[PDB]
């Protein structure tokens, strides 16, 4: 059998609140008032949801509208739940509403409104002091979220809404959330394929905070070498095989000797054997003014096989790379 782990952090604080904190499946939902709101359009459309712009008629805001298609009843309870508990957390979006929509019979959550900066745009005009602000932004949403007993697992660039003209950053989309307990085994069919971590592509199922550590890793590398999306994966198995030919294949194994991994077989014809590379080696004259020693090292830290072995949150808003906005912040 897999060596089982625990979080590092935040181990117990689940077992430390009482039951109705983590028990959402007895949550009973607060329904208001569905003609509070009107349609204005359509902003996205997934495999869970449709979302629209709306307006509360009664006192004139603009609002976010996340109208569910079928999902089972307690996964929308878990999302409720776990927004409901990071309400008012720093960078979490704002969970304002719930109304059961009369077309769809289904739950419509409602949202703040951000004004999102285009991301196309946004990514391609940051300063390097500008990721630097925006990655310690997410990091105090993640480092509270963890604190508060729960793992986001969707952590990528369309879960961060920006607001670049106010400097205000939200973390959004909290459909995959889970509250963190130690022992339990997770899905791993979870996060989109270029921000998976290795836990999820060897199905190691004991997982924990640091799930979020490793994607905002691959966020952070797109970012300050302008490759989107860092790891370029064709498929579940091909993503692990790209992330060995950077991290290198030794560290690999060593991670699945000392967690007593089973590797699908699949793998051992495509892994091969890969040095692990030198960060330098993506660095060219266009993305030059955003890669700092500081920034390398910062990166190295977060994207480590061994999920025991990343930065937590608190320990990356430490580091060096933010000294300057911490100052400033002050
Ligand atoms: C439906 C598919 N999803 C997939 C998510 N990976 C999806 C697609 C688009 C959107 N868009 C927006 C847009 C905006 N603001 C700007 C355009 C005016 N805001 N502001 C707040 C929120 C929220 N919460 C939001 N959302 C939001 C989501 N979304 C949010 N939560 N779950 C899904």
């Amino acid at each position: 059998g897999p060596v089982p782990s625990r979080a590092r952090v935040y181990t117990d604080v689940n077992t430390h609140r009482p039951r109705e904190y983590w028990d959402y499946e007895s949550h009973v939902v607060e329904w208001g008032n569905q003609d509070d709101y009107q349609l204005v359009r359509k902003l996205g459309r997934g495999k869970y949801s449709e979302v629209f712009e709306a307006i509360n008629i009664t006192n004139n805001e603009k609002v976010v509208v996340k109208i569910l298609k079928p999902v089972k009843k307690k996964k929308i309870k878990r999302e409720i739940k776990i927004l409901e508990n990071l309400r008012g957390g720093p960078n979490i979006i704002t969970l304002a509403d719930i109304v059961k929509d009369p077309v769809s019979r289904t739950p419509a959550l409602v949202f703040e409104h951000v004004n999102n900066t285009d991301f196309k745009q946004l990514y391609q005009t940051l300063t390097d002091y500008d990721i630097r602000f925006y990655m310690y932004e997410i990091l105090k949403a993640l480092d509270y979220c963890h604190s508060m007993g729960i793992m986001h697992r969707d952590v990528k660039p369309h879960n961060v809404m920006i607001d670049h003209e106010h400097r205000k950053l939200r973390l959004i989309d909290w459909g995959l959330a889970e509250f963190y307990h130690p022992g339990q085994e997770y899905n791993v069919r979870v996060a989109s394929r270029y921000f998976k971590g290795p836990e999820l592509l060897v199905d190691y199922q004991m997982y924990d905070y640091s799930l979020d550590m490793w994607s905002l890793g691959c966020m952070l590398a797109s970012m300050i070498f302008r490759k989107e999306p860092f790891f370029h994966g064709h498929d579940n198995y091909d993503q692990l095989v790209r992330i060995a030919k950077v991290l290198g294949t030794e560290d690999l194994y060593d991670y699945i000797d000392k967690y007593n991994i089973e590797l699908d077989p699949r793998f051992n014809d495509i892994l091969g054997r890969h040095s692990r590379k030198r960060w330098e080696r993506f660095v060219h004259s266009e993305n030059q003014h955003l890669v700092s020693p500081e920034a390398l090292d910062f990166l190295d830290k977060l994207l480590r096989y061994d999920h025991q072995s990343r930065l937590t949150a608190r320990e990356a808003m430490e580091h060096p790379y933010f000294y300057t906005v911490v100052k400033d912040q002050a």
